[PDB]
Formats: C-alpha cells, structure tokens, sequence
C-alpha cells in the first residue's frame, strides 16, 4: 500500500516568480507521465508564493503535495531552530509556521532537516534541550500540522544523525503529531544495520526518502534497496516513498523514471 512520490527541484520564487512556476509545472506534469502519484516540494520561505495558483495545478493533475521541505531556509536565510541568538530561533519558529501554514492546504508533512540547525561549538545536550523546546512550541502553535525529523549524515550536520538519535528526541517531544523521514542516502553513510533501524522506527516512520549510494537515482548506485522494502512491508509502512536524488543519470527526466522503475519492482514483488 506503499506510494511514490518524487522530490521536485523549484527555483526560488522571490528570485524569479514565473522560474518557480514553470519549474514547478514542468516537474509536477513529469511526475504524473512517469506515474508517481505526489509529489513533494522545498520551499524557503512560503510567504512569496501564490499558493492558490499551486492548489489549482495539484487538482488538475490529481497530483497530491505530500511533503514540504524547510531546508533552504536555514541554507539562505539561516534560520535555525537552535540558534545560539533566541531572536534568530523565534524566527525559525515563525518561519516553520508558515510552511505549516502551506500544509495545511495540502495535507502535507512538514520536513525537520537542516532547519533544526548545528551544535555550533556545543553539548548535544544543550543543542537537543533547545531543539525540543522549539518542536514543543511549533506543537503549542499549531492545531493540525504534522513534522517529521530527518536524520543527515555527518558532513551536513553533527545534530541528529542516526535513526536512534530522532527515536530518543521523539520520546522526549511525546507527540504523535511528530514522527521519522529516514532517508536511504544519509542511512548508508550513518546507520549501522538498515533494516534494524527501520524496525526500531516502526510506526514512527512517517516519510521515506530513497536515493542510491552516490545520490543517484535508485538502482544506479549500490544501496540494497531488497532488503530495506522487506523491512518495510514487515513493520507495515504504507505511507509515501519519496525520491529525493540528484538528476543523474542523464537529467531530471531520466533519474526520476530510472527511479520510479527501480522502486515499483521492489514494491510490486512485495
Ligand atoms: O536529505 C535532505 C533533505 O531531505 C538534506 O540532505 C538536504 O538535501
Ligand atoms: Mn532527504
């Protein structure tokens, strides 16, 4: 009961309204030909977008969003959600309201990647104490919205890293309004044993990401995608299967129906 979706790439809408536009067409209208059935969007700051406009297009192609992506606004305006500066941190937070905000008019989860921020030089102790008091009060400020914590490998960041490292934080948040996106690409660099870590995830799981080992499309590196869909029939995920790669090989095009052909195979003999 698994479903595809694939991670669109937009040009920035306050940079170039009609490149986001027609990026964001062009990518929802290859999605549908190639049979992903959502799709998922990064945005760095909704308040620039005419939502409505989007709404409209999702509805003409039967094309759910079923995901928002949050992490340019800490790669561009650097807003994080542990900022060592508490008026940076309240920004975060206002910020990460508004891609509720956009949620909500989709259903969409709202992705915890790199917003969540670094240790910039400090205790993890210290960096998870002020990640969970800026979760709780996105939970305190919203009715609806649902998150998921994205573990990333080292290189991106030294907080939150690991599958167990979410679990613990989710135990101390308590909400089920928060779960887990594992990501196939970071979980080969930092993950022990995938499959175990999926287990211990289990209904926490509430988004997946898939990319090969080098970040290509699924089926061109050498990530065992056999046994992570074993995995994941086995602790009953039915939820999205969301491709987030590089172009390669070949394009945008070519890596998302290379992806879409490698993942519908595993899931269809399972
Ligand atoms: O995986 C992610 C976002 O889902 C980060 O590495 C930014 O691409
Ligand atoms: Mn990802």
């Amino acid at each position: 009961h698994m479903k595809l979706s694939l991670v669109i790439s937009t040009s920035d809408a306050a940079f170039d309204a009609l490149a986001f536009k027609g990026d964001l067409r062009k990518g929802m209208e290859l999605a549908k030909r190639v049979g992903y059935q959502a799709v998922e969007i990064a945005v760095r700051d909704p308040s620039i977008v005419d939502w409505n406009e989007v709404k409209i297009l999702s509805e003409e192609l039967n094309l759910p969003i079923c995901a928002i992506g949050t992490g340019q606004a800490y790669l561009a305006d650097g807003l994080s959600l542990t900022h060592p500066n508490d008026e940076i941190r309240k920004k975060a937070i206002e910020r990460v309201v508004k891609h509720t905000e956009v949620a909500g008019m989709f259903g969409a989860l709202v992705i915890i990647g790199l917003v969540r921020g670094r240790r910039e030089g400090r205790s993890y102790e210290e960096t998870e104490e002020l990640f969970i008091e800026s979760m709780k009060r996105l939970l305190e400020l919203t009715e609806h919205a649902k998150f998921v914590i994205e573990p990333l490998n080292r290189y991106e960041t030294d907080f939150i890293n690991t599958i167990d490292d979410a679990l613990r934080i989710l135990r101390k948040i308590n909400s089920n309004r928060v779960g887990i996106l594992a990501d196939t690409f970071h979980m080969n660099i930092e993950e022990v044993n995938i499959p175990e870590s999926l287990k211990r995830a289990g209904e926490k799981l509430y988004h997946f990401h898939v990319a090969d080992s080098n970040r290509w499309a699924p089926g061109c590196g050498h990530f065992d995608f056999r046994s992570v869909f074993n995995t994941l029939k086995e602790i009953g995920y039915n939820r999205y299967v969301s491709v987030e790669c590089l172009p390669l090989p070949g394009g945008m095009e070519e890596a998302a129906e290379i992806a879409f052909k490698t993942l519908k195979e595993l899931i269809i003999k399972l």
